[PDB]
């Protein structure tokens, strides 16, 4: 997603 977490479809996961 986009945010401070590990992997997501858009890189690093949202909050």
């Amino acid at each position: 997603g986009f945010g401070s977490k590990p992997l997501d479809s858009f890189g690093l996961n949202f909050f």
